C-alpha cells in the first residue's frame, strides 16, 4: 500500500466565523493503520481568535481509522489520488458552520486545502465567549448513497459549568478515482486538545479512531 505505518500531515485552513477572517497551518504525524494521529497548529492570521477552537477542531482526515479487514476502508484505498469531503456543522443554537477539505498525498505526507465559514454565533452563546470544553466521543455512522459515502454524528461540546452544546454534523466525501465502497458501519472517535498556549495561537490536537459493524 502506499499508506505507510507512519504518515506526516501537513495543512492550511483559511475561513471567517461570524465575520472573523483567520488562517492556521497545522503539521503532524499518525499512524494510520493504529487509526491515531497528533498535530501542532499555529495562527497564522487573525490572531488572537475571538472565538472557542473547538469548533474547528474535526475539520483538522479519515485515513487515520482502524479499519477491519472485514469493511473497505474507502478513505486508504482512495490513494495516492486523495478524497475530499464536504461538511455542515449546525450548532442549537443557530450558529452554522459549513467546511471543505481537499487531501492530497505526496510521498509519506498528506496534505490538506480546508476551508472553513461560520456564522450567526450568537455573540453571547459558548463559542463567541470561549465556554466550550471539549468534544464528547459519540459513535458516528457510515453510509452509502447512491454511491456517494456520507457521514451523519450527533455531536456535543461539553460546557463550562456542567452543560452540554449540541451540533449535528452531515459529512458527503468523495474519492477522487472509484473504489470499493463500503456498507454501512459506525465510526467511534476521540478528539483532544493536548496542549495550547493562552489565546489557542498554538494548539496540538490528538485523535483516536476505529471502525466497526
Amino acid at each position: 500500500s502506499v499508506i505507510k505505518p507512519e504518515m506526516k500531515i501537513k495543512l492550511r485552513m483559511e475561513g471567517a466565523v461570524n465575520g472573523h477572517k483567520f488562517v492556521i497551518e497545522g503539521e503532524g504525524i499518525g499512524k494510520p493503520y493504529e487509526g491515531t494521529q497528533t498535530l501542532d497548529l499555529t495562527v497564522e492570521e487573525g490572531a488572537p481568535l475571538p472565538f472557542s477552537y473547538d469548533i474547528l477542531t474535526p475539520a483538522f482526515n479519515r485515513a487515520f481509522t482502524k479499519y477491519p479487514e472485514d469493511i473497505p476502508d474507502y478513505f486508504k484505498q482512495a490513494f495516492p489520488e486523495g478524497y475530499s469531503w464536504e461538511r455542515s456543522m449546525t450548532y442549537e443554537d443557530q450558529g452554522i458552520c459549513i467546511a471543505t477539505s481537499d487531501i492530497t498525498m505526496e510521498g509519506d505526507c498528506f496534505f490538506y486545502e480546508i476551508r472553513f465559514d461560520g456564522t450567526n454565533f450568537p455573540p453571547n452563546g459558548p463559542v463567541m465567549q470561549k465556554k466550550t470544553l471539549k468534544w464528547k466521543s459519540p459513535t458516528g455512522k457510515m453510509y452509502v448513497e447512491d454511491g456517494v459515502l456520507k457521514g451523519d454524528v450527533e455531536m456535543a461540546l461539553l460546557l463550562e459549568g456542567g452543560g452540554h452544546y449540541r451540533c449535528d454534523f452531515k459529512t458527503t466525501y468523495k474519492a477522487k478515482k472509484d473504489v470499493r465502497l463500503p456498507d454501512a458501519h459506525e465510526v467511534d472517535h476521540r478528539i483532544e486538545i493536548l496542549s495550547h498556549d493562552k489565546d489557542y495561537n498554538k494548539v496540538r490536537l490528538y485523535e483516536h479512531a476505529e471502525a466497526r459493524y
